[PDB]
């Protein structure tokens, strides 16, 4: 996250690190035993990590529960990031508790102007590389369509949307990919992709979750 401020330990208590060795992704717990991420973060060997602060120091709640399955959404492309959605199933249920918590799915698709909240581990600088250890935060609007295609000529789909800000200076980066959009309580997106990041007239570019709401529902209910 560039531009951002630090969240607080636990304050984001549906945020996920994935790792595999490291921290490579961020997710959102959507019940004790499912994550939702990106579908370009999939790879083997992951563990989810839950009740994270710092990713680097034991803080004490902290959960770490291996992936049983992962469901790489049945559309995804990888080189238009077009359904960039996945899901995990956790060997184990989380324990469930103020600091770890299950994030709404949303009833409806939000609006342009609606106010999110994004979050991660990426990297805090737009040139250059500095990677956090305490977990990032960035209050942001989602765009209107329009401004989103005029700012990303011919990559923007209906699975689609931006928020951040057209100056540039506040975004989501490398590292956030996988992580929570959250508005009015509910995850309407999913950190997909951009052109660097904090550019301007390059806006963070998000999956839209309730595209998909349907199938993480049967996903879910028969796996
Ligand atoms: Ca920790």
């Amino acid at each position: 996250i560039v531009g951002g401020y630090t969240c607080g330990a636990n304050t984001v208590p549906y945020q996920v690190s994935l790792n595999s060795g490291y921290h490579f992704c961020g997710g959102s717990l959507i019940n004790s035993q499912w994550v939702v991420s990106a579908a370009h973060c999939y790879k083997s060997g992951i563990q989810v990590r839950l009740g994270e602060d710092n990713i680097n120091v034991v803080e004490g709640n902290e959960q770490f529960i291996s992936a049983s399955k992962s469901i790489v959404h049945p559309s995804y492309n990888s080189n238009t990031l077009n359904n960039d959605i996945m899901l995990i199933k956790l060997k184990s249920a989380a324990s469930l508790n103020s600091r770890v918590a299950s994030i709404s799915l949303p009833t409806s698709c939000a609006s342009a102007g609606t106010q999110c909240l994004i979050s991660g581990w990426g990297n805090t600088k737009s040139s250059g590389t500095s990677y956090p250890d305490v977990l990032k935060c960035l209050k942001a609007p989602i765009l209107s369509d329009s401004s989103c295609k005029s700012a990303y000529p011919g990559q923007i789909t209906s699975n689609m949307f931006c928020a951040g800000y057209l100056e540039g200076g506040k975004d989501s980066c490398q590292g956030d990919s996988g992580g929570p959009v959250v508005c009015s309580g509910k995850l309407q997106g999913i950190v997909s992709w951009g052109s660097g990041c904090a550019q301007k007239n390059k806006p963070g570019v998000y999956t839209k979750v309730c595209n998909y709401v349907s199938w993480i529902k049967q996903t879910i209910a028969s796996n």
